[PDB]
């Protein structure tokens, strides 16, 4: 029964704007670095644009603490700046998403302010605040930040919570007046006629009653004990009635320490919460749930049976997002790829084919469509993320990891692998700044860059606009149901996209040797559609593929 919606089929490009493009020379990118480079997204392709968070904020988590929800970021420019950049993107036909932030606010906004004056003061329970218990912290509580995720006061003596920086204490969800005042806030943005809500962290508004300890083994996965707040689909659906269905919009959904098998009653649009979940299992496949700075290794079979599990989820009535990296992850072909000179092209080329052939919103993130790496991060003061320093806190300085074992992961799952500012051209600071970026860009700049890539037809960018416009072009890569031929081979990873009679078959080469593939039953291939690192001649009836190195490729099967 499902209906297409221009969100199910959009292309959607995320923008982190501290690291987009800096338009003063301050070192930090901001709006009308934005809005200079429209016509590159369009170029590209772009039905849409996530920024991430543009609020008035004292970036201890850039932008993810927030001081003010009506005021825009000081670094990124003003009202009249962001009303442009609408205008600009509308004149365009692309739309545009924020990020709402509404789990916690800064520890200044007005409102923690005032609660924190003292038990008397209005706005007291728009926090968590409870006592401490035998002179500690009132439970065994940790922060995904580091330490734990209670925060004494020494006025008050009791302690507020707070699940990421002591800076971001949690709003309380409990309080029908914290509910209306974010309402307010969000029709604020929305009649500005923004089209699309990303809800950072969205499952975890609701707080266990009465605060318990969680167990030693519940210390090892904690995440998954916040998210099981039992009012937590209440307060999402009563968010859907009392605001987001009265705008035309997509709402996306970061469900973060949602087991999959918990996340459809986000989604399922009978439900009226959420429309797009963005999910962890894959992303974070390899990634261990206790020392989440820890990566191990992972395999094709591994990666693609998560892809299914994830799809079938979703099923009839949810739908997902689809995304190998973004700001909060290292970058895709590092990953999940080879970033190597002999390979990073090819591998950027196969997961962009991979990207935007799944039956999910596809989102870009900055940089991958010019297969943006990985940086070189050498020391621990060379990172800025304050979640790589509270696990440096948590897990180095208490001696129970080595600093350089610790620095050997977090050089591969740093969220600021993915924040290195955007590689413009090949002149000093990549075209990023006039003054001093206020994070380094990659020396690879000189390679890996725009400019090098935009009018070249064999460049990563270019591949990712042929991809983009054979996606728009052919609606079984949209909509059609996915079938993975064979979830158990760490070689080949190959799968279909039907509708109707209308069939598709992807086949990307995760090895670099030659690899035969002969297809299964009755399958064969009615043409191409697009293949990458190909040396070989496919014709009509073919059974059979001799696969390059890291090759990819689009078939039309026969009916
Ligand atoms: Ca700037």
């Amino acid at each position: 029964n499902a209906l297409p919606t221009w969100w199910k089929q959009a292309v959607f490009y995320q923008v982190y704007p501290r690291s987009f493009k800096d338009t003063n020379g301050d070192g930090i990118g901001d709006l009308n670095g934005i809005i200079e480079n429209l016509d590159y997204l369009k170029k590209l392709g772009i039905d849409a644009i996530w920024i991430n968070p543009h609020y008035d904020s004292p970036n201890t988590d850039n932008g993810y603490d927030i001081r003010d929800y009506r005021k825009i970021m000081k670094e990124y420019g003003t009202m009249e700046d962001f009303d442009r950049l609408i205008s600009e993107m509308k004149k365009r036909n692309m739309r545009l998403m924020i990020d709402i932030v509404i789990n916690h606010t800064s520890d200044q906004h007005a409102w923690f302010v005032q609660s924190k004056s003292g038990k008397n003061n209005p706005y007291r329970d728009y926090y968590f605040w409870r006592d401490g218990k035998d002179g500690h912290a009132p439970n065994n509580y940790p922060s995904f930040f580091g330490g734990s995720a209670w925060e004494k006061d020494d006025k008050s003596g009791q302690y507020y919570l707070h699940y990421f920086a002591k800076q971001q204490p949690d709003l309380n969800w409990d309080n029908p007046k914290v509910r209306q005042d974010l309402y307010d806030m969000l029709r604020f943005w929305l009649d500005k006629g923004v089209s699309g809500l990303r809800f950072d962290t969205v499952a975890t508004y609701s707080k266990i009653p009465n605060f318990p300890d969680l167990s030693q083994q519940q210390l090892k996965n904690f995440a998954e004990e916040y998210t099981k707040g039992p009012k937590i689909h209440d307060y999402v659906n009563e968010m859907n009635r009392e605001v987001l269905s009265h705008y035309d919009i997509a709402t996306a959904g970061e469900i973060f320490g949602v087991p999959l098998d918990k996340s459809i009653k986000f989604f399922d649009r009978r439900r009226n919460e959420l429309n797009i979940a963005f999910t962890f299992d894959l992303i974070r496949l390899d990634r261990d749930a206790d020392e989440r700075w820890r990566r191990k290794d992972w395999t094709l079979s591994q990666f693609r049976k998560i892809v299914d599990k994830v799809d079938q989820t979703a099923g009839e009535y949810g739908w997902n997002a689809f995304f190998l990296d973004n700001h909060d992850n290292p970058r895709a072909v590092s990953h999940f790829g080879d970033d190597r000179p002999q390979w990073r092209e090819h591998a950027a080329k196969a997961l962009a084919t991979l990207t935007l052939t799944q039956r999910a919103t596809p989102f870009i993130y900055q940089g991958s469509e010019l297969g943006m790496t990985n940086y070189p991060f050498k020391k621990i003061d060379d990172f800025d993320d304050v979640e790589v320093k509270g696990f440096w806190q948590d897990y180095v300085e208490t001696g129970k990891v080595k600093a350089e074992e610790f620095l050997q992961n977090v050089r591969q799952t740093s969220r600021d692998n993915s924040r290195t500012p955007f590689q413009w051209d090949a002149s000093k600071n990549a075209g990023f700044t006039s003054g001093t970026p206020w994070l380094k860009i990659n020396p690879n700049y000189k390679e890996i860059n725009s400019a090098d890539q935009i009018n070249n037809p064999n460049s990563v960018f270019n591949y990712y606009r042929k991809l983009i416009n054979i996606r728009h072009d052919i609606p079984a890569l949209t909509y059609g149901s996915y079938i993975d031929l064979d979830p158990d081979n760490n070689s080949v990873y190959a799968y279909t996209r039907t509708l109707g009679a209308e069939k598709y078959l992807v086949v990307i080469n995760f090895k670099e040797e030659v690899m035969h593939y002969t297809l299964p039953g009755d399958l064969s291939i009615n043409k191409v559609i697009t293949e990458n690192n190909s040396h070989t001649i496919v014709n009509k009836n073919d059974r059979q593929l001799r696969l390059e190195p890291w090759q990819s490729g689009i078939y039309k099967l026969n009916p």
